[PDB]
């Protein structure tokens, strides 16, 4: 029923879980994010999503989610659902606009790169793995369906990407909360989980490697493998 | 590629098709959205989503879609996905953040029930109404687990709408786009086609009837039936 008392708000607070090989490609999202901009932040562990306390951080009962506290400091707002968490860090970290769009043509663009990750290929990614891997019995028509919408989605992206000058998904000249979102769907490793031959989308795969060079996108990868494997299995971690 | 003769961009264009029952639960979004605000706009029905000219607007080839003019006139920009244009219209039309949100606070919410639907009851919607219509062959056991999935976010909402003061889903006191992109999912003609008992959900309910005596939510719903069945089937509408 109640907040552990490790669980303080004093600045951002990132939750996630113990990192494992499937638990951390939607958790990673807002922690690129973090990365790039260089937010104060602090990391929580939580050990079961189940547990009613985090319902009421997030009533999906899933990570990631972020307590922070208001531009005041005098309340504590919440994000939750990946894309929520990006679009809340945008809101008050990315003032400038760097990562969230510096204008309406910007931001027009972003957010329909965002919206057919978060409403396509992420849905439907999270239902192929639901069929395939944890539904008690076997639905081959679903999950072969599903597999098929994950090479439209594919498709898509590998459109834009040929696009004369389109470095990135949403904007020509630099990442934006649309790529970050969109890459832990969109790389080799990924694919290779699905029975894809990434190979088959070049320009996917060649923005998926340059998106995966960048150090905040490394450092993001390396901290979220090794949360709860540290001192503090869950809780709040030490800063 | 070469656009139809009558596709001139003067001011918003909401791109949609004729009207049927099915035909309408998301393009009805943006129109509630530019109904409740005024903006002027034109109505573009497609006679085909899979002609080349409308996937270079939305490479998902769905409406809705939309063009507009860029804030200095200069340029022509596009939002798609039902959830991005609405993004779009309130970033554009929505100066007092009536709809979008006047603070970081305000938008945290309107930003976590939005990407809710977006990335949870929408496709899991989708996906129960692409097996129950549009797949060549019936696949009940699929369709039973999305109908169970559905209940999942009726309850979250229901949730939501029993806390003190919570009159709509993201704010207290007045709806946003996270209420109008929730809304045709959740209404008891909906669950209905579903094979739910909306009453057993009675402030999600309350809630759906309030939305529904909005004079803007009624002026769309009456529009989008019509779109396609009047002098003009596919094109730009007149009037
Ligand atoms: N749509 C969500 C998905 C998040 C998600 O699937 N998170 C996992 C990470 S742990 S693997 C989770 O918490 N799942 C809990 C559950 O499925 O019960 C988002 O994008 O944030
Ligand atoms: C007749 O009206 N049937 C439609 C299906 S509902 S017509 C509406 C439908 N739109 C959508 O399903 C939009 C989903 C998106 N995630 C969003 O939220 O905007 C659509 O355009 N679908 C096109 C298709 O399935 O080929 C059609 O396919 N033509």
């Amino acid at each position: 029923s109640e907040r552990p008392s490790d669980l303080v708000v004093n600045r951002l607070v990132l939750f996630v879980v113990k990192g494992t090989a499937t638990s951390t490609h939607n958790t990673v999202k807002p922690l690129i994010l973090l990365e790039e901009l260089g937010v104060p932040h602090d990391i929580y562990v939580v050990e079961k999503v189940s547990a009613p306390w985090f319902s009421e951080i997030n009533p999906h009962k899933m990570v990631p989610a972020i307590l922070d506290r208001s531009p005041d400091g005098r309340d504590t707002l919440r994000a939750w659902e990946s894309t929520s968490t990006l679009m809340y860090i945008a809101d008050a970290y990315d003032k400038d606009g760097t990562f969230g769009g510096r204008n309406v043509q910007e931001r027009s663009e972003i957010n329909n790169w965002l919206t057919l990750h978060t409403a396509a290929l992420g849905p439907t990614a999270g239902y192929w793995l639901y069929f395939y891997k944890l539904h008690p019995e076997k639905l081959p028509k679903t999950i072969e369906k599903l597999r098929s919408n994950i090479t439209v989605q594919y498709d898509i992206l590998e459109r834009r990407l040929n696009e004369p000058g389109q470095q990135y998904l949403a904007l020509k000249d630099r990442p934006t909360i649309a790529d970050i979102a969109t890459l832990p769907f969109a790389m080799k490793s990924t694919a290779e989980l699905f029975g894809l031959e990434f190979e088959k989308w070049p320009k996917l795969q060649e923005w998926s490697v340059r998106m995966g060079e960048r150090e905040a996108v490394k450092r993001a990868w390396q901290r979220v493998a090794g949360f709860g494997h540290g001192e503090k299995e869950y809780g709040m971690l030490e800063a």
